[PDB]
RNA sequence: UUAAUUAUCUAUUCCGUACUU
RNA sequence: GUACGGAAUAGAUAAUUAAUU
């Protein structure tokens, strides 16, 4: 025995992992590489688009999305079916700047997550108003932290 | 040696919104 | 003049997984 566990449960001891990432624990399994091929690359840099292949033996699907990491990930995720068988922080300063308050500002006031992974905790300051938000990036702490602001300086 | 993934920093290119002059 | 967001490319740093030498 001491092999590794069937492709349905592989799922379920990784899930905080890309599809993209047990394509490659798995491929080594049977002898096959995931290929990843960008079939497309368009956009009015503003709302692109992207497509990528994936590649496994006998097998290839696809996927698309805003960004190379949202396409790669939908092209991973088929592939294993087969083998199975606007802005928060720019509305709250167009409501700070309408209202004749001072700019706000952004600082953070903590960190956690493992740094495969990461966590970050953000404050906001407005003239008078403050309040926080965190996410695993500190553009993504500010955002929520502007999200949780915007109910507290508007009606 | 090869493949896959997140975070931080620096540089380059493109695009949008608000405020001010 | 100031503030904010999105996409792509390059360099540096930290971390995680699989295969191989």
């Amino acid at each position: 025995g001491g092999s590794l566990p069937s492709i349905e449960q592989m799922l379920a001891a990784n899930p905080g992992k890309t599809p993209i990432s047990l394509l490659q624990e798995y491929g080594t399994r049977i002898g096959k590489t995931p290929v990843y091929d960008l079939l497309k690359a368009e956009g009015q840099a503003h709302q692109p688009n992207f497509t990528f292949r994936v590649t496994v033996g006998d097998t290839s699907c696809t996927g698309q999305g805003p960004s190379k990491k949202a396409a790669k990930h939908k092209a991973a995720e088929v592939a294993l079916k087969h083998l199975k068988g606007c802005n928060p922080v720019g509305a709250l300063q167009e409501l700070v700047v309408q209202k004749g308050w001072r700019l706000p500002e952004y600082t953070v006031t903590q960190e956690s997550g493992p740094a495969h992974r990461k966590e970050f905790t953000m404050t906001c300051r407005v003239e008078r108003f403050i309040e926080i938000g965190s996410g695993t990036s500190k553009k993504l702490a500010k955002r929520n932290a502007a999200a949780k602001m915007l109910l507290r300086v508007h009606t």
